[PDB]
């Protein structure tokens, strides 16, 4: 069933690209600008790959970019799939399985997030150090295939210690402040209330988003090393909370994206 | 994408029994159906006769759409609601809100029965809902978004209307009734909460707990309706001294709070509509 | 509404294999299946031969219904259970509890393997479950309610029976075993929790965390059964000093707590009401 769908997706991709990627990449809302850094051999539309969904959130372009960044073979999802769209988490996380099958060792994931920690600034890039999953579904529910990963994956260090060390070293070299923090995943699609933001803060979250955790969960099950970043697109201070609109979010995401466009190319040669 | 057609199919049928253009919609909760008597009624439409409307299976929920006038203000009321815990999707639960918005309603007034977690509450208090926490495991807006109904990512910084709640307080005060404001937490039910759960809910910042309302509010906000919300405290939820609760006691307390609402609502409607 | 039919069909087949009238039902968790050797069996029934029973797929869960006498008490024991994370609905998970009620059991004894969140716990501790927090994303009682089976809104003020736990403690002290009381939180799994998540579960008031049990307790309470619950602490979950966990170690610690329950349970059973 699952691994057979994985094998078919990868069998096809091999026929469109002879590359063996070291790093797999997932790029978030308003962060699609990052693909411009890649020397692209091929862009594979999601339809040409057996068992792939559809990207419908604005700014998510929806295609599989294959090539090289600083001479490091890579595969990048420019635009992702979201639970709030109506995709199952199996559908959301299938591209991760495919990256594993292609032979990537590391998944880099980026997203746009609300800043709950008051020490954050607008357009900060945060290094994800840990997460809290508050989504009402889990991508590993179902029969487990031990050829894919264990029944009970350990989550004591889902974000690679060595990768984040490198990410910090680069940030400092570039003179960029990248704080580390905890990412909380919620379903969406609505934004949070004032009272929900107070609760998430109390529970330990520094940023909140509607993605990423499902993919991280699947990456860890599959034995991939993870580096995640959040761009703080809006501030979520419940005692001074302003209405958020998608277009402002995309603007601030672009400024954070400019910073990742500096960081990521310096990071990749140092982690692979 | 076929929802907009479901909405029109239901709306047109409703118009074939009623002439009105309601300015306010109202949803009445457990033990609070009696509030419908306040309306000078043109017709009461059973949910059976409306395309795509669910059925109410909970005790005291009458299952009818009351259309009429309250204090000269045209109005539509759900006498009895639908809950997630009955087996309805949140799309089903919140369908009437879409229908109400289509009918032309500007404001949604929602009422519910709730457990009192804040120890300053008293039995039969009418709380003015100032904000909420959604602990339900589904979201009624999940799935494709139709931009003609609302935005993909609705803002929730002010789900309960500021001016509506200000009017609700002034009326309370001129009537001499204490209506505290606070935070409503929606959980799925159908079981009531454990002692350890009540402690956690309080710590999370909830003042009252219920098994409804939040889905309808989410959909109301997405649709651009202004919301006014009230919880009647039907049972006290203090974990160091929690007594068994039974449905029949909850209905009795609900009635004393309803009688308070039956005084508050007709005085509020003309000042917000 | 057709669940009774499924219940009768399963209770009929079981009477065909065993004419016993069980006083107690027992659910044996991960690595605890050895507790079934305490039963002087009359019959072991594979779940596959019982109408409507699912299949146990986690290691250590044998997937047999064990019927007999445990120190003189007629009993039915699930040697191995079902889990939401396996892809079962909670209706399927808890069907065996409905069956137990229909066979006549008055008390459900539930066991599980858990993570120890409270820093006062030790490895292999056997904890008396005093209350729970349900963080599962589905509820086994959602859907139409059959009054013949239980109330629409069960009370959860004392899910774990006060007298049963008092007897568990009396017997623990007689045997010289330390059995602390605490709150169990149920999460879906199947991944273990992150460090941030362990902190949050502590803050919410959890003492131990597991991936089962709560759905069965819910149904038990709905069905009028008295519940006695025990968690075996199989791994410690301190976020500032968290070590990776493998199922293999868990199973080894479970057996050590399992040895202790092997002593407790046969002493407790003849003493509870
Ligand atoms: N405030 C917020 N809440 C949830 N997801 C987000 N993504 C970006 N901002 C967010
Ligand atoms: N204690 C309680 N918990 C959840 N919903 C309720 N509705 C009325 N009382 C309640
Ligand atoms: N750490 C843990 N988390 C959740 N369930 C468990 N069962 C045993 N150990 C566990
Ligand atoms: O490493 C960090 O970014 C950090 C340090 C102190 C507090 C929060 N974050
Ligand atoms: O009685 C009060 O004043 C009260 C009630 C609820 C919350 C806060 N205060
Ligand atoms: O009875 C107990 O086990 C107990 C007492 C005090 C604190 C925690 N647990």
């Amino acid at each position: 069933e699952l691994k057979s769908r994985i094998d078919q997706a990868t069998a096809k991709i091999s026929q469109l690209w002879q590359g063996e990627p070291a790093v797999g990449m997932i790029l978030g809302t308003g962060l699609g600008g990052l693909a411009e850094q890649i020397e692209q051999d091929i862009a594979i539309p999601y339809s040409d790959i057996p068992h792939f969904p559809t990207s419908t959130v604005k700014s998510h372009a929806g295609r599989l970019v294959c090539g090289r960044l600083r001479g490091i073979p890579i595969v990048a999802m420019e635009g992702r799939f979201h639970y709030y769209e109506g995709y199952s988490l199996e559908q959301v996380t299938f591209p991760v399985r495919v990256m594993k099958a292609m032979g990537v060792k590391t998944l880099l994931v980026t997203n746009a997030a609300g800043g709950i920690n008051p020490q954050l600034d607008l357009s900060d890039v945060l290094i994800i150090e840990d997460h809290i999953n508050l989504m009402p579904e889990n991508p590993l529910r179902g029969p487990n295939d031990e050829e894919l990963g264990p029944r009970f994956p350990d989550m004591s260090h889902p974000y690679d210690c060595q990768h984040m060390e490198v990410a910090r070293q680069v940030a400092l070299e570039l003179g960029i402040h990248c704080p580390k923090g905890v990412f909380v995943a919620v379903s969406g699609p609505n934004l949070e209330t004032r009272a929900e933001y107070r609760m998430l803060k109390l529970m330990g979250a520094d940023v909140v988003g509607m993605s990423t955790v499902p993919e991280v969960l699947v990456a860890v099950h599959a034995g991939l090393r993870v580096l995640g970043f959040s761009v703080v697109t809006d501030l979520c201070l419940p005692d001074a909370l302003e209405p958020v609109e998608l277009n402002k979010i995309l603007e601030v995401a672009a400024r954070g994206g400019a910073k990742l466009a500096r960081l990521i190319p310096e990071i990749l040669p140092r982690i692979a």
